[PDB]
């Protein structure tokens, strides 16, 4: 497997050609994004991105394009994958190649190696290539995360470099595990400091989402984690709202694209109660179905019992489930024992960050047969009790992989966090250590007041008077630091 | 245009080796349709539709595939068209050619004339090879319509043919009524009692929308209907649960399909407040949108204030919407001049029976310049004042042209009216007189006990002295006839 | 018992000082009225109900005294009492016999016999009061229902009268019943033909209630209809807004002031899915319960499941709901031995029509103890199981019971077509039957309108196109007969 | 005003002999509150507060009730006092006197001060008396307060005696203060060291709501606090469950009981978007309202938006609102010139803690004409306009004021929290300084654990594996610190 290289950009994706839908819908979703649109105005002039060399792993899709654009806009060179095999939106790759000024044969745009229905070797390669860059002396200096795939490949690798081996793999780790040591393992023949040297360039990671997030903090309490991080899942303005009211959207969008199931009075059974699984209930409530919830933490639960669902456990419910959804961000929730409970034709599906909620390596080695419907929808069939499962995705975050993931005005919030914390870590670089941050809170303020403004809410100024009261700035930050909304 | 011949099928649609994506679909959607399914069963062996040369003019979709072969299960001879230029699903079309046991070189399947993306011509061409049957001593003799296309072709043809000629259309007639008499002016030097004696062959139509019931009712009213109708959209399982929670489902589908466009947040308007609106305003709802409503009935308007809606006219409303969408009905919703006071990328969409509740036509004579951004899916832009708006399905149908329509479980209500009414109709003609009827009470209570029982609702059975105190038995009927529910 | 008697007027409530306190929340409710409002103007000048004696038997409340005050307005002779033991608002009875000018000492008001909290002996002592007006030779000429309680008493009463014998009680009886045949044998010592002379001079009723329509149905039923009768209750804007909307609004009202238990988060059962039971599910739902269902009826039972409930049987869900609340209209719903079945301190009542939904009967004969919390709250104790269940207004309806019934704003509707089909029957009497009727859309749509435009609601007017267009006028009703909305 | 004394207790309440009542709804709301219940069985053995002597200031309710009773049970001896001048249910306070084997002749009970309907310095008496112990060698050694009434009357009254005088307060000044004042004044003449004394053997203070908080923020920030204190209100369990749920309940039922308005159909202004103006919202929402909101922080205005409602200014709504509900913790939200501009009849109420959201000062030097309707509800008459509103509890808590306030299984949680900080400051009163606190993660997920199995739910329990990768205790606590639910 082999970059292409049109213009004096590497790049691989699947058609180039679709870069002029990809860019009509680019220029639609500029509109939706009123974070990102502000942030090239305000900051156009002082390019404070000006020698970033932005490695990102993110979903490869038209609101991820708008972000790339944003960042290049601001000064940097960017270089990009997916952070999913099944994520990446093709018009959207290619136009990203493709720039807003290129054409297909003249090409104006940035690296991305990325397209919809990778394999896990594909994958992986797509990540090295877009984490190693042109210039041997001039190699990634920043990393834009979703799901930390590109900081565990540089500090993983990099342990894997400073041990003086890389080690093999046991005969059931995840496949995903094998294919990631083997790429790791093949580099360190031919090339035995690689990793080290990234590592030491980046200046700063900048993560996206709550599995990545949990990722970093695991890491930094393991003295392993090599430059500084901010957690940008969870400003209030993206947990809050992308994890939440994103899911509202981009949950029953992909269940309709993939299996056109009316929702309405079906039962549904909703696997975690944060952010995620309370967009997914709520979604499926508004659409008249009856949902019950899961949860193994006693707050989030009884936040569900208040707002109508039932709590039970997978093993008391699954069978009479229509519509099974795991929102956990945790493994092994919905077993090979439960693919086997489910009633004929039951939909299941996951919406966390990675494919180990549901059993698909067990359901793989089943020997159940299995009847590809379409792409990303699956027919399973088991011969001892003659029941078949649709399954979505192949077990990956259905919403991405179904549909478009989240709308552009939502991504406009998480992509406009990740904006000012490439800016935040890249311009103050020194003023944070080798931990975990989060955005100070006016930052997050300034991200909703402009979203609230494009909706055309009015937002009530406080008198003077009325600031002494409350203890804040007529301009905030408004909320104590604990504050939960 | 020429049809296609195989194995002594006459058909023209998309593409044939689609049969096995069409057939894996109409699988799955039997399980969704249980209600179809419980009438092959309970009529196989009656052979019920025996004799029965049925006329369909009716979206070609995965759902009305299973339709088709439920009329054949029970033994009619059907032929095949969509009533609408963008709902044809191909796959679907593929299949119903095809049949359950036949290939895409031995079809042992029925004729079917559409596709997604007819223009004009093509449609009325479709809607006569559909009613016109091979052998004109065994023309059509039952319509089953959706729209009233099909009726009104067989209808104003026939009294074309009595006053022995076809009228010019006038300066600025609809393309569609233009394209409509030039099929019949160009029949009519050929063939001069061809609609006559097709009009003369029919028994009955059987009509699934509110659209084509009043057009029946106009048909009644003025004395031309040749034949007895029965009116499927006023059976309570199909006005209050297709047009309601089928929209409230397919709106949305629709929606994010061609724009994937937040709704959450966003302003909208719903005009119009019967089943069909009220499903639209649900769905947008619980989607977190702030939804305003237009109505002329004050009992409609009534229900939505009390639902949490504002009633406004488009006038105060319109240049403040985010998303518009037309569910009236009725002619002349969104007239140009609106659409000129709509805000920059504003969505507009139809999701009535057909285009003239947006004024489209106004639209292309007005100056704004289009650019298509994928198929069902249009930009106009006004030079004027610079500001977009995106449209839907060139104003028709949105849920069917930028999605799949309604769900399978859904149509299964309504696809079970349709199959029960041809029966009633085939099989107690003598009963009937030119005039249009809703079935037997009992029979609309059958159709909902077997969704009931599908979705696993427990019905309570009355005691003897139960039913007595309401003066029913305990099979049911359960209501009144003027009983709203 | 004696009546009372000042200024004139022979009344029987609790308490005069409150004439004050009931006249200002009249005057508040007053103008949550419009419905009533605009008929005191458009019909002052010309008095439609001039001669008219009319004997109310409705709920004796705040919105009951509007609507008397409006009939009086308008030019009639009333007699009221409250149709229930419970439902009386005892400072509405005082305004009314009291008046918008004058003094407890110095009455300017109408006959009024009721007060919260009477015994079955008082209630159908108060009712016979009501119906006996004091002059010759003029006694009642229109009957106002809501249960049906006054036409039973004229109609049984003449029945018994022109058969000689009234006959005596049976044991399994309700109380109610055997105090009612009490109160007719003792009057059938003195006077003789009482009810005969009283049911001729009755021109006609309205009967505000289904129970009390469904006992129409079944008088006209045997022929022995004594008179013309109005179905108000199937009214649009009656049985679409006040049985749903208003149990919305009265069912949690009833319930906080009884128990002020916590709705959210605890599982519900609605028993019937009507629009009463569709209110309850809606506002249970809206404040976070877990609501189930129950039916009898496939159709409501599809809509129930559809809105997102479960539809059970009382047997399967009894044993595990917090609260349980009636609303069918039918008898021997929640019997003992279920109530034996349920939670400790969990709730029940009944908001249909009468006490026996809820086997009240059975439970007083069964050997729990009572321990009345406060009026119209019991604690019933089961000593075998030690478990105690909260039962609301002795199983009455709960929301008059415990609270005070629907709002203002609703009554304006179902008062507004009470005060219509009390002129109609009035100045057209020659034209009705001795059948049941309902009144004619535009009237519906008249009322409706009221209320839409006192919202602040903005109806659209039809082009004239656009009304020929759908077959309408652009004033006339805009639905079909059968229109379900 | 002096105490009444019976049987060694001090006290000062409605009508002692309102015990029976209470405790009957006292041993309902026991089955109601199992987070009191479950601290009952865990610690009166231990006795965990033997020797506190509690002063509390909260609202004398039956749910504050089975909290005083609580605290009893463990060891505590208290002094009550409720925290509002409407907010007491005078049967509970009686109740409390009376203790659970007490009658009206012989209590059993503790010290309460309170009853519905206080005047300013017959409030500010009340807490002197809660306040004052009677022993002086045994002052109060511990707070539970409610808006910092308690807090500020300890150290408000001891910054003064340091200071060697109470200044005088003006004419323009705040009604409650100068009385504030007089009494601090009064005091100072007989008794100059009373607070400081007081103040000094407090062992810590425990917080309840918002208000109460910031208030508490405002004394720490200025080297002022002189015992360490424990913000409850901010754990999650309160927070996000009381101030939301609990107001979802209570807001609506206020409203219902002062003034029957239908909330469905009506436009609601809403003014806040934190927990307190969510459960407006959402009640409102619930009911069928038109809901907008107003907010000045764009976080908060955001999530409104995202919800369905518009986010508008006072000014430009608050001639259109049906129904006022001020929710901000803020001072002077609605002015007389916001009162002047609202529609006649329309209705204004304030939840948030104390009075001045709405500018009642200004209303009643305005010159408008008051009637009383009842108790906590007025007629405001404007006579320039002719226009009247109804306000509801002057402009107090009207959850509180006008019904009964949260609910029982809602205040369990809140209470549970109180209980367990009570607990932690007094048997742990070594390891804090003298700084706002609060209770950790996993004795807030103790406290809804136990709600959750109340109500049924089934919690899941994590495997090893699982608490492993997500890097948890299976027993939990299961979230970061900073998670906000
Ligand atoms: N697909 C998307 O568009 C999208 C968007 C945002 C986040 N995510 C991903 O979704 C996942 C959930 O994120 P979140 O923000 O909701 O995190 P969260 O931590 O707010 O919520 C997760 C919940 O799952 C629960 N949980 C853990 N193990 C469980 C088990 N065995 N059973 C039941 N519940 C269990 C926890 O108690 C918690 O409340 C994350 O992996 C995140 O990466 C996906
Ligand atoms: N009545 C009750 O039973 C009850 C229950 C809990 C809390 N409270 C009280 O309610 C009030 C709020 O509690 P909370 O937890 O919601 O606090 P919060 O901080 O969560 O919410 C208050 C919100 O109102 C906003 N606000 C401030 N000034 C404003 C203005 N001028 N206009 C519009 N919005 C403004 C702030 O942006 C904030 O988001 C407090 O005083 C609290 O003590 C009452
Ligand atoms: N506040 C109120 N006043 C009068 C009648 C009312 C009421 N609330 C409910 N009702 C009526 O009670 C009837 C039950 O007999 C319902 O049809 C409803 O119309």
């Amino acid at each position: 497997l082999t970059p292409d290289v049109r213009n004096g950009i590497d790049f691989k994706i699947a058609d180039l050609s679709l870069a002029d839908f990809g860019r009509k819908e680019l220029r639609i979703a500029e509109h939706e994004m009123p974070g990102l649109m502000s942030l090239r105005r305000e900051y156009a002039e002082v390019q404070p991105l000006k020698g970033a060399r932005i490695s990102g792993s993110l979903h490869m899709t038209v609101q991820t394009a708008v972000l790339i654009e944003t960042l290049t806009a601001l000064g940097a060179e960017v270089r990009w994958a997916s952070c999913n095999i099944f994520s990446t939106q093709d018009h959207a790759a290619a136009a990203v190649v493709v720039g807003p000024h290129g054409t297909p044969d003249e090409p104006k745009g940035v690296p991305v190696f990325a397209w919809k229905g990778e394999t896990l070797e594909e994958y992986w390669w797509a990540a090295e290539q877009m984490l190693t860059w042109p210039d041997p002396d001039k190699p990634a200096n920043m990393i834009l995360d979703d799901g930390g795939d590109a900081t565990m490949l540089v500090l993983r690798g990099m342990q894997y470099e400073k041990a003086g081996v890389v080690p093999p793999a046991e005969e059931d780790d995840p496949a995903e595990w094998k294919v990631f040591l083997n790429l790791l393992r093949t580099r360190f023949e031919t090339d035995k400091d690689k990793w080290t040297k990234i590592a030491e360039s980046v200046k700063g990671v900048t993560e996206e989402t709550t599995t990545g997030v949990l990722r970093l903090y695991q890491f930094a309490a393991a003295g392993d984690l090599a430059f500084p991080a901010i957690n940008v899942n969870d400003s209030v303005t993206k947990s809050k709202f992308d994890n939440k009211y994103g899911t509202r959207h981009s949950l029953i969008d992909g269940i309709n694209r993939g299996t056109d199931a009316l929702i309405g009075g079906k039962k549904v059974l909703i696997c975690g109660y944060g952010d995620v699984g309370k967009g997914c209930a709520e979604a499926m409530k508004g659409q008249g179905a009856r949902v019950s919830v899961t949860e193994i933490d006693p707050i989030n639960a009884l936040q569900a019992m208040m707002e109508g669902f039932d709590v039970v456990t997978v093993e008391e419910a699954i069978g009479d489930a229509d519509i099974v959804v795991t929102a956990t961000g945790n493994k092994d929730i919905i077993m090979l024992e439960h693919i086997k409970a489910m009633k004929d034709h039951a939909i299941l599906g996951n919406i966390g960050h990675f494919d180990n909620e549901i059993d698909m390596a067990g359901l793989e080695r089943s020997g159940a047969t299995r009847v590809n419907v379409k792409p990303q929808v699956d027919l399973w069939t088991f011969g001892d009790t003659g029941r078949s499962i649709i399954v979505l995705s192949e077990g990956r975050l259905l919403n991405l992989g179904n549909a478009t993931g989240h709308p552009s005005f939502v991504m406009s919030n998480s992509f406009a966090n990740q904006t000012i914390a490439q800016i935040e870590l890249w311009t103050k670089n020194d003023e944070y250590d080798n931990e975990v941050y989060r955005l100070p809170k006016h930052l997050d303020e300034k991200v909703a007041r402009i979203h609230v403004e494009a909706l055309g809410g009015h937002l009530t100024k406080l008198t003077k008077e009325q600031a002494e009261y409350l203890g804040v700035d007529v301009e905030g930050p408004y909320k104590p630091d604990h504050y939960r909304y």
